[PDB]
């Protein structure tokens, strides 16, 4: 989790794009 959400977020996974419908900024924080 520590490392998903620091290192692979900003580069390949807030562009995954979580339920895609809802905001990306707010939803991939």
């Amino acid at each position: 989790i520590f490392s998903a959400n620091a290192w692979r977020a900003y580069d390949t996974a807030s562009a995954e794009r979580r339920l895609s419908g809802t905001p990306i900024s707010f939803i991939l924080l």
